């Protein structure tokens, strides 16, 4: 055989950097946890449900034991809720100072939460940029398309 999915080859999925104290990605495997940790890594906030296919079973145990702390607020990809980005700001507000990785599975939910939090804070986040992980899928999504709408609304920039 050739070489295979040389994205194993490529560290953590789908990770982009947002900001000098918050990173955004896909699913870290358990090694890469202890990776994070080395980085500076504080907080792990975790927006993928538990009952996820990809799902660790036990990613707060992974976590904590490479000694990070962890926040788990499951975002269901068919039903955004606007409830769901304020527990991400209420957790982002817990953990000022710190340094952050926001995840779920390929970076879709954490890039668009990531971006919204920017955009609350007054930081003027590039949402093209920020949201590089959607390429041009945002309008096929009118559910996501919907919460970065309403939740934009309330704000200026
Ligand atoms: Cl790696
Ligand atoms: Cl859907
Ligand atoms: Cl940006």
């Amino acid at each position: 055989g050739n070489i295979e999915s040389i994205e194993n080859l490529q560290g953590i999925r789908a990770l982009q950097q947002q900001a000098p104290q918050l990173l955004s990605s896909g699913l870290p495997n358990e090694q890469q946890f202890s990776l994070l940790k080395q980085a500076g890594v504080d907080v792990v906030i975790n927006l993928m449900p538990d009952s996820s296919k990809d799902a660790h079973p036990d990613e707060g145990k992974l976590v904590t034991q490479a000694g990070m702390d962890y926040v788990y607020i499951p975002v269901d990809w068919q039903n955004p809720k606007v409830e769901d980005v304020e527990a991400f700001f209420a957790a982002m507000d817990q953990h000022k100072g710190k340094d952050v990785l926001v995840h779920c599975l390929a970076n879709y939910r954490a890039s668009a939460f990531a971006y919204l939090y920017q955009l609350k804070q007054g930081q003027n986040p590039n949402m093209a940029q920020t949201m590089t992980p959607w390429n041009d899928e945002l309008a096929i999504y009118p559910k996501w398309q919907a919460l970065l709408t309403e939740v934009s609304a309330k704000y200026g920039h």
